[PDB]
């Protein structure tokens, strides 16, 4: 190439391909990710450069934005693994609670970083949420959604996991708002309990109805104007609502009530980034070390 050279690929993300690659200049080993197609709006670029001041620790620092050949290139910092692979490698054991507790206490820093700028995440997920030997743990791809307004897909036949969106969106909401991320989160926050998915739909709908099973169909009175949605059907079956205890057990009151309250129907309703970090669930946390192969 030119001052990078390729180390491996790294895979092939909702937007490109992505390489670890070093600087043949500086030495530094990094994350590119070549952005698919034949134009490149220049307000995206715009939007994205603005990213690059977005520095926090529980955020993954987005060093450039390359615009060239008419192609567009983003330089991240590297980190080694992804939680979607470090969850799959605990599944025997678990994560021990004292971790899960660590990083969702972290990634609700980054949030309430990031949504106190006025940025969003849109598409968090395991895959997206990166972390290191040291216990930490980052959040990728904060506010590329947006410069792109709709995903839709990756680029190149790649089923888009709609496991962690808010119910909101899947009802046709134009305007997300900085509470689709505390429902993504909340998610990620059951997945890591009960080593499972919480709502592991297949489709829009099916991913719609799994929720509406364990959370209970929404009504006018938990969710004012939802019949109005532009996806809502009178038509759409009434479930009763679970039980927390049933939804994600072994874990205990605190955790149950934070996430009823990341989980609320009501995007107004649900928990703010910075109200969930005062939340009693955090009242012992530490930031214990991961027992991380790489
Ligand atoms: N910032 C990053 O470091 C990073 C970025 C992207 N991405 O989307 O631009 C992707 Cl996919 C993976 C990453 N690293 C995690 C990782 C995963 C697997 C291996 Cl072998 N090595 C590193």
């Amino acid at each position: 190439m030119e001052n990078f050279q390729k180390v491996e690929k790294i895979g092939e993300g909702t937007y490109g391909v992505v390489y670890k690659a070093r600087n043949k200049l500086t030495g530094e080993v990094v994350a590119l990710k070549k952005i698919r197609t034949e134009g490149v709006p220049s307000t995206a670029i715009r939007e994205i450069s603005l990213l690059k001041e977005l520095n926090h620790p529980n955020i993954v620092k987005l060093l450039d934005v390359i615009h060239t050949e008419n192609k567009l290139y983003l330089v991240f910092e590297f980190l080694h693994q992804d939680l979607k692979k470090f969850m799959d490698a605990s599944a025997l054991t678990g994560i021990p609670l004292p971790l899960i507790k660590s990083y969702l206490f972290q990634l609700l820093q980054g949030l309430a970083f990031c949504h106190s700028h006025r940025v969003l995440h849109r598409d968090l997920k395991p895959q997206n949420l990166l972390i290191n030997t040291e216990g930490a743990i980052k959040l990728a791809d904060f506010g590329l959604a947006r410069a792109f307004g709709v995903p839709v897909r990756t680029y190149t036949h790649e089923v888009v996991t709609l496991w962690y969106r808010a119910p909101e969106i899947l009802l046709g909401c134009k305007y997300y708002s900085t509470a689709v991320d505390i429902w993504s989160l909340g998610c990620i926050f059951a997945e890591m309990v009960t080593r499972r998915a919480l709502f592991p739909g297949d489709s829009e709908i099916d991913q719609l109805f799994r929720i509406f099973r364990t959370l209970g169909t929404p009504d006018e009175v938990v969710w004012p104007g939802v019949t109005s949605m532009p996806d809502y059907k009178p038509s759409f079956p009434k479930w009763a609502r679970q039980d927390f205890s049933k939804v994600v057990p072994p874990l205990d009151e605190d955790g149950r009530s934070l996430l009823s309250q990341m989980l609320h129907y009501d995007p107004n309703k649900r928990i703010s980034a910075k109200a969930a970090l005062a939340h009693p669930f955090f009242q012992d946390v530490t930031k214990p070390v991961p027992h991380l192969r790489l």
